[PDB]
Formats: structure tokens, C-alpha cells, sequence
């Protein structure tokens, strides 16, 4: 038992990180097949694909370690750099790329220099920000979920926010939410909470032994939804609560009984009381989250 | 900039876990060389060394993905079993085996049937313990900490105990704490909070641009200190402030000024306010771990 903010094991990830050295800009880059994916602001109100259309192959210096890999053409696809370079990875993993949806959870592998410093996992918020760990160099970073085998990456870093939350794109180059590559001002949008998630955490607590939180108020999904929006709260849906059902088959509790059970969280706060060691409402907790990690699903 | 709890990516330990089944029992193996370590209880108030010499060297099927390994001898190191194999581990990183102290973190890669299922970061809770993730099948995921490209093990998992804390010895075998791998009643004792953690967080904190809680302030050591033991926080050494020195400089706030933060916010709480997206004093980031994610270190 216990439960944990749980990242991907990133052994298939670490072995793609390469450097992309171009002018005097330095950040990470993704090596699939012949491949290499990257940030294309490595080439810097630019005019991104006017400063392509003057560089050549020899001008990104590509770095596997302490192997230079040469590029043998390139071209843009939206906010990525596509590298081809002259040797296939055999490290590549079975991969995908895949556009998340907000709310869902990733794997982020901060890297530096082409080497690998940290792991640690991830929601898209509501606002399309991440909450993340990121200091300069750590573009082209990549976000990621393992499923059995196969790699679906699903983002990469691009930029920090004033506000200290971080933006990004998929792999085929386009931001999530109203973000550009360009050094101008914008803000990251009001943030809400992912009430699925919240509801995911209370009962992974549940499924902990942590039941002080509970009570036997139930209520109807438009009286639950009428409290989430007073306190800032994603709209509870249909299909949210269908989601839930293995977790509330597991618990015994109803979907709308852990909703009223929420409510009363919500009027009344925690009152000096710890849930699953924390004071806040965790929100970057997927259902799927909370069943892998309290039935111990593995990865070959 | 940002502070997530962070894992050292765990790619070099991935390819040393293995699966160990001996009778009905299947748990967790490390393969460093040609010697597999793991969990000695495998050949389960019992007596180990009367159980083991009954034991066979065919009577271990140490499984490694789909090549079976090969055991051609075994032995016994406190509550760890060393299994020799007619294979050299082809994976095998330069690796150390250390014993940590209280306070230290490390990262966990929670494994099942030989197939990492996780990793996340925990410490070495004061009273020996750590608050991991795990469940029946765990035993012998092994915790780690990795230093340029050297992996020192530092822990393996045996057990739970009924707080829903985890226990565990060094890779010598030997346990932290009081307690044995037997299905005796032994509860973990009463934990305290590692202070001089809970300064770096606040450092950490500040590097990130929370300043809400200081204060000017200021404090002796030992008038903190008589404030921490009302609040089972650890005693401050001169030591600890030492470590902090680093910390102190790049933030101009002197450690007993921000101990003087710390003591307010003991006296107090925190009212409605959080750091670093806690509402509670977070311990588990040593000064080191601040360091390393505020400078954003790596690991070839
Ligand atoms: C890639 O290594 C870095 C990563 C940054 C650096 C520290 N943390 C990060 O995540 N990316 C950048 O340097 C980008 C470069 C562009 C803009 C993608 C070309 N720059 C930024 O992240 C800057 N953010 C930004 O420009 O956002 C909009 C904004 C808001 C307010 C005023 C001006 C601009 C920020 C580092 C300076
Ligand atoms: C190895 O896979 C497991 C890992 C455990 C299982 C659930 N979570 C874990 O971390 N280890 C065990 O099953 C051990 C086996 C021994 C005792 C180490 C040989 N058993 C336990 O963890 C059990 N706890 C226990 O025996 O603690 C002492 C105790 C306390 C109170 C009353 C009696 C005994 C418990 C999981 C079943």
C-alpha cells in the first residue's frame, strides 16, 4: 500500500535524448528511427522558416553522447525541427506520438545537454500549462505514458510562462493551448481544478484507509456541479463518473456519495487534516492513475 | 524555474531487475555481475539459515524477461540471498553499494514479476521507515541515488508495517530500523520531521519566487532548537546549517534567518497560503536535492 506521485520507469525514453548544438543555442532532442525531433527555436518576432530556409545541414551539430550524428536533411513541421540524420537509433522503443487531453497525466523527463536529470510526472491543466521543473536548457524535453511496451510521447517543452508554469507542444509541433515560440508577452489563462482527478485521489485514499473525509450525504450530479463551479472546479460529467466506476466498485462508494463527500471538503476544508499526506485536494491524479498504481500494473 | 518531486531517471537500474521465484514465491531480483540479490524471505517466525541449507540451486528459477538464468550457487547475507549465475549481467552500470543515513532521499523503482512498474522519490524517515508505494510482489525493488553515471543502491524492499510505512535493509542486507522479516507485531515508533529538509524546501521556495513566509527576523540555534522539540521537529545541528551555506548564499537570506521563518511558521501555520503548492512544511528534499533541481544537474 501507500501511494505516491508515480512517474513512467524512462529507461526507453533516456536512450533518445541527443544534443542539438546549432549556433550558439544549445537544448535536448528526441532520436526515433533516423529521426531527431527538437525544438526548432534552436535556430534562433522571428520568422522561424525564413531562418530554415537560410541554414544548412552542417550548421546543427547533433551529439548522441560523444557521437555526432550528421544530418542529411531537415524540415519543419510546425514548432519541431525534424533532423534527418545518417544513423538509425536501435535503441528506438515501439513509440507513438499522441495529442493528450487536458486533465490526463505524463512522465516528464527533464534532460540537459543531451543527459538525463530527473523524471517526474505531470498533468496538462485546464489552461494548457504544466506544472514543471525546468530551467534553461531543458527545451525539447519530452512528456510521456508507457503502455505495456510502446512509448506514446505526448509532449514537448518549449517554454516558461512568468508565472512559473511551463508550455509546450505534441511531437508534431503544435502548442497546446494559445501559445507561441516567440519571445512576447502572454499569459497562461485562469487554471481550474480536475475534479475527475480530485475524485480519483479520494478514493485511491479510500483504497489507503484514509475514510475521515467520507460521509453518507449523496447528491445528484447538477447539485454536485452547482458547488464545483463556487469553488473554481472542472464541470463534472456523465462520462467522469462512468470512469470512476471500477474505483467505486472497489470502495463500495458511489460516485455521487464521494462527490458529496467532496462538497463538504470544499465548505468546510480539511480542518488540520492530512489526505494521503496531503493538506490541498490533489488534482493531477487520473482514474487510470490511481488503479495502476493501487493494482501494480507493470511494463514489458 | 519550478519544484516537483523529482526521480533520478532509472534506465540503468531497469536493466538489472530480474524476477526470483522459489516455490509459490515470486518477488523481486537485482542482477549486478553475475549475482543476483534479493529479498531472503523468498524461501519462506521462521529460521533463514535452516531454511536455505535445504534449499538447491535448481530450487531458484531467476527469470530475466524470456532468458531463464542459470543459479550455480547461493548464499546468504543477513536478510538479503546472493545468488551467483552462469551469466554476467551484460547491463550492468558502474554501481556502489552505500547505506544512507536519515533524512537522505533516493528513488524507488517499483518492480513486479521483474518489470518496473514506477519510480518516485522517498527518504530515510527519522524512525527508519520510508512512506512508499507497494504492494504484495514488491520485494526486492531495490531505491537508489545516481552520481555522473554511477548508480549507489541504497535500499531494497521486505515489508510493510501496519502504519502503511515501508521497511527495508541495504543491499548487505542489513535492515534500517528495528524490525526483521518475520510476521511478528513490530510497529514503526514515532516519526519526527527532518528540519534541516524542511529549510532547504524553504530555500527552494524562495529560489522559485515564494518569499511570503520570511520575515526580518531572526533566531539563535538553540532558540529554534527549543522550538523545534515542541513541534517533534529534529534538532538543528551547526552541521546541517554548514550544508545550508550554499542555499544561504545564492539567496542572501542567512540560515538562522530563515530558522526564524521556519519558527513563525511553526507558531502560526500557514493560513490559507501555500509553498511550492503545499499546504503542509515539506521534508523529503535534501539540501542537496535543491540544489541539483534549482541548478539542474545531470547524469550521463
Ligand atoms: C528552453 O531551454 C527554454 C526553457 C525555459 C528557460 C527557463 N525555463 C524554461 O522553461 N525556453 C526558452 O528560453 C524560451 C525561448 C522561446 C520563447 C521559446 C523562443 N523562452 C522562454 O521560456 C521565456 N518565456 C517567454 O518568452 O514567454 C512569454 C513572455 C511573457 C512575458 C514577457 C515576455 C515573454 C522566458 C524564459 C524567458
Ligand atoms: C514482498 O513482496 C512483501 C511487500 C509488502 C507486501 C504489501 N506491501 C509491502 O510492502 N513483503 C511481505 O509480504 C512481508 C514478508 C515478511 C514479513 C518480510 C517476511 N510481510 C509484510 O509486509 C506484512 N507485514 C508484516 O509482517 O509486518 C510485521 C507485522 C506487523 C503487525 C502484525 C504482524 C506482523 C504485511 C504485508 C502483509
Amino acid at each position: 500500500s501507500g501511494f505516491r506521485k508515480m512517474a513512467f520507469p524512462s529507461g526507453k525514453v533516456e536512450g533518445c535524448m541527443v544534443q542539438v548544438t546549432c549556433g550558439t543555442t544549445t537544448l535536448n532532442g528526441l532520436w526515433l528511427d533516423d529521426v531527431v525531433y527538437c525544438p526548432r527555436h534552436v535556430i534562433c518576432n522571428p520568422n522561424y522558416e525564413d531562418l530554415l530556409i537560410r541554414k544548412s545541414n552542417h550548421n546543427f551539430l547533433v551529439q548522441a553522447g560523444n557521437v555526432q550524428l550528421r544530418v542529411i536533411g531537415h524540415s519543419m513541421q510546425n514548432c519541431v525541427l525534424k533532423l534527418k540524420v545518417d544513423t538509425a537509433n536501435p535503441k528506438t522503443p515501439k513509440y507513438k506520438f499522441v495529442r493528450i487531453q487536458p486533465g490526463q497525466t505524463f512522465s516528464v523527463l527533464a534532460c540537459y545537454n543531451g543527459s538525463p536529470s530527473g523524471v517526474y510526472q505531470c498533468a496538462m491543466r485546464p489552461n494548457f500549462t504544466i506544472k514543471g521543473s525546468f530551467l534553461n536548457g531543458s527545451c525539447g524535453s519530452v512528456g510521456f505514458n508507457i503502455d505495456y511496451d510502446c512509448v506514446s510521447f505526448c509532449y514537448m517543452h518549449h517554454m516558461e510562462l512568468p508565472t512559473g508554469v511551463h508550455a509546450g507542444t505534441d511531437l508534431a509541433g503544435n502548442f497546446y493551448g494559445p501559445f507561441v515560440d516567440r519571445q512576447t508577452a502572454q499569459a497562461a489563462g485562469t487554471d481550474t481544478t480536475i475534479t475527475v482527478n480530485v475524485l480519483a485521489w479520494l478514493y485511491a485514499a479510500v483504497i489507503n484507509g484514509d475514510r475521515w473525509f467520507l460521509n453518507r450525504f449523496t447528491t445528484t450530479l447538477n447539485d454536485f456541479n452547482l458547488v464545483a463551479m463556487k469553488y473554481n472546479y472542472e464541470p463534472l460529467t456523465q462520462d467522469h463518473v462512468d470512469i470512476l466506476g471500477p474505483l467505486s466498485a472497489q470502495t463500495g462508494i458511489a460516485v455521487l456519495d464521494m462527490c458529496a463527500s467532496l462538497k463538504e471538503l470544499l465548505q468546510n476544508g480539511m480542518n488540520g487534516r492530512t489526505i494521503l499526506g496531503s493538506a490541498l485536494l490533489e488534482d493531477e491524479f487520473t482514474p487510470f492513475d490511481v488503479v495502476r498504481q493501487c493494482s501494480g500494473v507493470t511494463f514489458q
